[PDB]
């Protein structure tokens, strides 16, 4: 998983819309994806940054990009933390695909997988509409991505490609 | 070479001030280090990032943070470079090291070494006190770095740390 | 294969990053060369000395050293020893080559190879850019090396060439 | 090694349950036994076949015969791969025994060893309760046998022998 | 005559028809040959697997298959248990060739020949259109082949073959 | 690479006029061609040397003979030091194409190499028409060729060819 | 003289103390040796190695075991070395036995002995008290063992085996 | 016998005076020395570069340097030779040691030697005091030296070594 | 090479008249042939044998003989001697070929070469028109063969085959 | 047994009067020795030129020098040859030792064994007091030596070594 | 090694000066030599010997002869010796050669090496000009020459022979 290379192929249950939904990389085909990872849900730490992507979603969208959050739990955890308000550290509605990763697998193939406590590090990755990883950012645990600077950067691909 | 682990051990020639001086990463136990590569001196896309950490180099000796730029290029080429004034695409006088790569294995050893042209790609680690990365930023050859972002990056971990 | 000779002659197949990859002692040529024997893969008792020199890898690539690692498994378990995380008494992530010795060729040349269960002893090669053996290590089975040794001594024959 | 002399002595470390045990000719005397060889663990070609046999195995108790796979890995690959799950290419759960011929000598013995890679070829044989080798099936190294098949090849040499 | 080598040459009458016709490994290059070995005619034990193979042929030929049995007997016996009728023990009308090897050489070049009583084991050998041998059978005396696992094989060496 | 074989193969990128050009040995098939090595590009004690042939260049291509120089500099670093006014210190204006190196590769492959610091020795080969090398000098690090000298054993070698 | 075989016999006078006393294998029965080789004395380049394990000589004692070097030179000549003080190139004090090899016989059964010359490699040996070896080193003569590491793999097998 | 290496030792009779004397690598320890090969005596080709030699004999001495040419023929061939006037093609009176490699050994170690029809190419070493190569030279058989420009080559060495 | 076998094959350039001539054994076809070796051209010991055989020279074409010196020497050397006249050492017109060996190779497959020094013993060989050896000589370097003796034996020869 | 080494061991019966007497090489140190072989006693080609030796003996014997003729037969069949008076066909008084090489052995240590039919070729060896062959003939069967050229020979090495 | 003989060859390190020099008999062509072998260095009974050939060195030299002496030592133990003061049992500045004979090579071939202990018998040979030996002496171990005797020997010699 480096860059300039194709990402790797991934299949799994999302929560899409207020429904799970098989979802793959081929789904991407010909789309900016900025696929991200974050240690586990109901953590204190990671709703933060998470919001502010589904914030931000159509942003991506007018630009050609989608955004899927992935983590190692259930889909099920995925729905009950959506289903949680804001108000009470929930996620809320959300604008972007949650990802269950429940198989640790896409996350071990991101190479973004602590294997120790098995959930995955703050690994965020711009596949261009190829299916070719652009860009990889991988933050430790504790700290939020800029939702700004990431927009930023699937623009700037864009502007170098045309 | 990833996030939670030591650093790679490098050693080399780096251009510090005006003169060439012995570097390695020993050297900064105990500090926070920016290492970031880029491809190839005197080329028309680099200079401008560059230049952009060689101004906010105090903003981050301040919060106790290093910043070295290295490439695959001669000590000598990046004499050169700094010897050429902005006004004519040079980097002019320069408040960051410059670490020459010759041997490529620096880049090698980061994993960010493209052994087909022979040269790195924009990678970008965060290495605390400890010789742990807690950061890595990998952008295709073309696009740059934000150093406002980065600086935002290096306090956040000391935040999280005290 | 006695000191001031020039090493036997290898061919094999090895690992070399998460790939299999032809290697014999002519693409060592120019370099030094730790080549280092063990017993076999899965063993309770290897694992941390050949994750120490996975480490320190970087340390021998600077100073002009490549370090490739040897045992009479199929490059097929060299791979599955690489694809078990470290916590489940695997490999993971490895910065040096692995290499098949599937006939048991290589560990007799090197008179290495016990012929009696059919599995290479502790050797320890150090090999000069003329292909010349400059130390020998052998260890019984259960008991491991000094990576910092190796690597002192990896210096100190470099010094006195110069 | 051929049909209708006793087989050739054979003694090793076989994985039986999920523990090494020695194992010889020997243990066979008064049974049936389908001893057949493989050219190698973590080969994409081999899983199935072996699975297939894992299965039935039962099948095979019952009519008074047991199966015991071979091939020139260590036994400590063989329980690395009894240890992988289906899922990702291994071997799970084994109800047969998987004898490890480091020493390639038993397939030398039983004439299946290529010499030449140093792994044995496809090789089947059907030994009676008094050490004679009944049937003998070799295949060359990409192509998989019918466990139904020598089942009912099992059975017709008891039938003919009542 | 093993497993990854040209089976050895051999040439004799067969029953082509209901005709004598000489014969030879030759006749057989670029076509698969299923070549297989039985004791002796008119024994109560044989007739049964021959006209199963006599049957299927032409299955064989569609997948570019010829099919040859062979036993030390006088191609005069092969013709005179041909017209002898099915119901009496006899063959009957044959669709595959019937080699004589009367002078017990073909037998043993192919390792088959039981050389205390003068007969051939029941072998069976399959042979590639260049002449290479992919797999072999050896049964005792007294235990039949089965002819849908030899044309399940054929099929199998030609589909790993494109 | 010695003196009655044929000259390695070599490509790469070259400062032909004020522009990057891809060059072969093949574009040398037919001439005469001085190819030669020196360690790297703005270093204090190469640019005498180089600038000698740069003049001479014409009296070369007068006896049908090519210059081109080498380092394992970047053919960027080459135009830079081409752009700088030989006053200081650089190359100015020049007659002979500069080949970069980047890969190391051709310095390996005319076994001028150090392998240790990673850059080439002060070697010259005189390779002719049919792409045999009749001519060779080595010279450690600090000392330059006579440009003269090369010359008269150019013409001599014509001389001594009819 | 390989690893888990007996060291060879060998018998020889030594400097013991300041006196001449014959010494054998035999006497360092149910004891650790390091029996360790270099060239000849009067040497610039082998005190300091030598010298370096006189001092932790009691080290070794504490953990019982025994350490005597040994090179081709009189008895004489090590007297006269032990004789000269430190201060002018000499060994001074030794804490160690010097064993003589006179006939280069315990070199040659070593099989450290360069027959060109006539002396000694450096090799290193680690018997245990059964007279099996269990670790040995070579190095090329101008190269000195680190003295504490032989320490830890003498400490190292006792441990392992108890 | 490369550039930057020790140059192999040699040893044989060479010419001295009107004398024959026995002279080694050995004998010019702590002076330079240019060694230098040429095909055979008594040839057309060869005698006006080796007496250009012999005239500036003097300036080597007086840089402290010493000159000996070097041909497989027996030193009686070299005496005749030196023993013809220059008048009808000899060598006449001779400032220089002409050395004989009666065994082609001198030339094989130098890799000068055309193992074919068993004679030296036109070589040419620069030794230093240390008997370290600082510059080699390799022609073609018919093409000669130039005298003044090795000088030259010598005091360059001395410069930039003080 | 020895008595009643055909003389081992050879080519090689000769002295002839004044002339260089490629020579070999098959020249010598249905002819008798004394082929004899002596050490070295310009020797004092030498010239008195060979010109002992040019003189009788003719004595032996009239038997149907022909006569051919050998030795280690470039065919330069030969000719040299040739030109010496007799009054200062030399041979002076010759009346038979006069072989170089230059190779070694001839005076080797005779088994006359002394590797040591690399030159031949004074072997003689008479070689009959079907190229059988019916005798041999070798003196040790410092005694001549008589001349008369060896035409007695050519006619003897001649004789008893008559 | 070649020109400048020792002369093979030789023992066995001789008859030296009209006695038989154990004779070894040993008894001819420090003289000067001529052992020549010839085929078969009793054969009507050979007895002239023994009788030869066996008159001019002690002319031998005053240069001293010893002359001992041997062949394969027994000492007894020598004898009885001894007993036969010349006239018809015999030896007659022996002034010479004849040797009895009954074991074929010492015509074989000498290399003039022709192993087919059994029995010497006419080799003639010049040994000197040291034990070394300074001379060697062989002649085919049918072809005798000349005994003045041979006692020459002898003169001359004495000659030569005062 | 005996009395009218050419003594044999020898080569070797010796200190000549306060130096290491090559020398070997050739070096002593013409002149007359006297080579004597003594035990060992530092030995209480050798050094009053030796001393007093270094001292009657010149009386030697006039008489146009050399005086070597040789032991098992090495050259190192031969400084050693040199560099300790006569007052403490040294040997002091020395006028002779000391040659060292650490393969035990020269005193095996002039055999006065006790093969036992491994060390050289008290043996003395004057040897003329053209390198024959006139005298030898040979005492045991523990007895020393009279120089000036063996000075009247090399004098008487000279005498006898003009």
């Amino acid at each position: 998983p480096a860059v300039t290379q194709h990402a790797p192929y991934f299949k799994g249950t999302a929560v899409v819309s207020g429904e799970f939904k098989e979802i793959s990389l081929d789904d991407f085909k010909g789309k900016y994806l900025v696929l991200f990872f974050y240690p586990l849900d109901f953590t204190f730490v990671c709703p933060t940054e998470i919001i502010a992507f589904s914030d931000k979603a159509s942003e991506f969208h007018d630009v050609n990009c989608e955004v899927v959050a992935v983590s190692v739990d259930s889909h099920f955890s995925h729905l009950a933390w959506i289903n949680t308000p804001r108000k009470n550290g929930g996620l809320g509605h959300m604008n972007i695909a949650l990802l269950s990763d429940l198989t640790k697998q896409i996350s071990r193939d991101y190479g973004v997988l602590l294997e120790g406590p098995g959930l995955a590090l703050r690994g965020l990755f711009i596949i261009d509409p190829n299916g070719v990883i652009k860009h990889l950012s991988v933050n430790d645990l504790p700290v939020g991505r800029s939702v700004e600077e990431t927009l930023r950067l699937v623009k700037a691909f864009q502007f170098v490609e045309a």
